[PDB]
């Protein structure tokens, strides 16, 4: 039972593999022949979720015994792509990739079947869940460049609330919440900026303001206090701090991975993760199909042998 590991998707050997976040190796390789994009893991750790999107499957696994025992195999009314778990760990949540229709999809880890199904607009992608316990659920919708926000209840039912709000830039494409729920970041992929919302009252969303970014930003991970947000660009990680109280993003410095990356085609999906102790950052490279370990000062720390990275990323934090 170690808790220092992590699980990237490789979409290209229709594949899954776990690494150690300390040694920086290979730890199983799950083969299943599907159309893998992104994954999901438990507060617990215990279980996680990779998504597919052609293939329209969920699938679900225990990580911890001898070797990985995966436990569940669903299909889905259509096509999946990002994926987030509600904060009790019971519902996982899924938006829609490449192929129509386009719906998010919510599934039971109780009963390990998909339980409802709405229909989203064209432009979606990603996804993100708030933390709170209220429910509340943002996507972005790039051609409107806007956000919609949807609910997920107690039982899983999904709604749409239909209420859209403006993204700051312009092409949004990831969003993720601070910890505590009461503000969200927005991506905006040309726009080449950061929306900001207040989210703390999710009857009343407001976009505050927006700060810009170096070319071409990707997923938003955010330190467990708030105060600290790193970019994944194009070229570079931006590392910004944040102010709790005004609500506002101040530029600190950046650093290159020197990387061949490339958000577009993996629909929302995570492509970097934070160690359980923030000291360094795992990136998921698209194109260069490599992982690369950096520390959180930019200083390269290595990658691990024998992965093709391709598609989402997911670290182990218990909480």
């Amino acid at each position: 039972t170690t808790s220092n590991f992590g699980i990237v998707v490789e979409q290209h050997l229709r594949r899954i593999s776990f690494f150690s976040t300390d040694t920086l190796e290979i730890l199983n390789q799950i083969t299943l022949g599907y159309d893998f994009v992104d994954t999901a893991i438990t507060s617990d750790c215990s279980n996680v979720v990779v998504t597919s999107d052609f293939c329209q499957t969920l699938v679900q696994i225990e990580t911890q015994l001898e070797p990985p025992k995966v436990v569940a195999i669903q299909e889905g009314q259509s096509s999946m792509a990002d994926v987030d778990i509600t904060p009790d760990d019971q519902f996982a949540v899924t938006v829609t990739g490449l192929n129509h229709p386009f719906n998010m999809q919510s599934y039971s880890f109780l009963k390990n079947k998909f339980i409802s199904t709405i229909p989203i607009p064209y432009d979606a992608v990603g996804i993100a869940i708030s933390p709170n316990g209220n429910g509340l659920i943002l996507i972005d919708r790039s051609s409107a460049n806007t956000v919609r926000r949807f609910k997920i209840d107690a039982d899983g039912v999904l709604f749409d609330t239909g209420q859209e709000f403006i993204s700051g830039g312009t092409r949004p494409f990831n969003i993720t919440f601070t910890p505590d729920g009461n503000f969200a970041f927005v991506a905006n992929l040309i726009g080449n900026s950061i929306g900001i919302l207040e989210t703390q009252n999710p009857e009343n969303i407001t976009l505050l303001n927006a700060v810009g970014t170096n070319n071409l930003p990707g997923t938003i991970v955010v330190s467990r206090d708030g105060s600290t947000v790193y970019v994944l660009t194009e070229s570079t990680v931006d590392v910004f701090n944040f102010n709790q109280l005004s609500g506002t993003l101040s530029f600190v410095k950046s650093f290159g991975h020197g990387l061949l990356i490339d958000p577009r085609p993996l629909f929302g999906a995570n492509q970097m993760a934070l160690n359980k102790t923030e000291t360094k950052l795992f990136i998921s490279a698209n194109i260069s199909r490599e992982l690369k370990v950096f520390t959180i000062s930019g200083k390269v720390v290595g990658y691990v042998a024998g992965i093709e990275a391709n598609g989402g990323i997911a670290i182990c934090h218990p909480d």
